[PDB]
Formats: C-alpha cells, structure tokens, sequence
C-alpha cells in the first residue's frame, strides 16, 4: 500500500531481502530501482532502502544510478530505514559500506533503524556514524544463518516509526 521497499540487486539477495521486511511489516511495495524513478520515490512518504555493497564499498549499479537523479530533498520529509548487505570477511576496511552513500542523501529525512555494529567482525566501514550502523546489515555469505532473526528484531524495531 504505502511503505516503498526500493532494492538494486546484482545476485538477487536483496530482492528476496526486500520481500523477507515486505511480508514482515506489511502494507509495502517491493520496488527495483532499475525501474523506478524520482517519480515513483516520491509516491511514497515512508521508505526502506535495500541496496547491497558492489566490490570495495560501492553502491550496486543500478542503485548508483537511480540515487544520482535523486536530491537530498527528495529524502528531508520522510522516514526512511536503510538495510545493508554486505560481506564482512573479505571486505573488512569497507562492510556494507554501500548504505553509506545511500545515507549521504537520506540523512535529511528522518533516518529511523540503526543498528548495533554488535556482533559483527570487522575493521571499519563508512556505513557506521555516531557508533552504530546507520541501517540493518546482513551478511549471508557468512551469517546467513542469523540473517531472518536479524530482519525479525528489526521490524520490530521500527515498525512503529512507520505507520
Ligand atoms: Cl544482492
């Protein structure tokens, strides 16, 4: 209905990430950015934004493109959630970074969902501000196993600041 669940995917991952919050939550739409616009952003008051990490802290293409014909006031009045995917043990200096430049832009609005960098293995990451992620982070190459706990605690989390 009126949650816009907007993922980029190279492998799918955050595709089936996306519909794992979507069935969660309730009342969303699952969206590619591959074939959405500002447009179809701006339909929407309450976001989650699901984009994946591409090499050494990049954004997923498709995500790259779709945020670069987007300003920060197409985030200032909404809510927004970021859920990062990444991987821990092979990009350590730059985990889920990918949220990152999300946020650059999202931090405007009303960013609501940030996580603990508990539990987690890793050196740095740009995906953290002020101590805690700015978003949910899972990692399947490594913690698949906790990735539906991770999602189910997180939409608890926030399910209240959406509405
Ligand atoms: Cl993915």
């Amino acid at each position: 209905g009126k949650i816009g669940i907007f993922f980029g995917t190279d492998s799918g991952n955050a595709e089936a990430i996306a519909e794992k919050i979507s069935k969660a939550i309730g009342n969303a739409e699952v969206v590619d950015v591959a074939k959405a616009s500002k447009e179809q952003f701006n339909s929407f008051t309450k976001v989650i934004l699901v984009a994946p990490t591409a090499g050494a802290g990049d954004l997923q293409t498709d995500w790259e493109d779709f945020l670069g014909t987007l300003e920060a006031s197409d985030f200032a009045n909404k809510t927004i959630g970021l859920v990062g995917l990444g991987d821990q043990d092979t990009y350590s200096e730059t985990f889920a970074e990918g949220i990152f430049h999300i946020y650059e832009k999202a931090k405007a609005g009303k960013v609501v969902g940030q996580t603990s960098t508990d539990g987690y293995h890793f050196e740095a990451s740009k995906a953290v501000e002020g101590g805690k992620f700015v978003g949910l982070v899972i990692d399947e190459d490594n913690q698949d196993d906790l990735t539906d706990e991770r999602i189910s605690k997180w939409v608890e989390q926030v399910k209240g600041s959406f509405a």
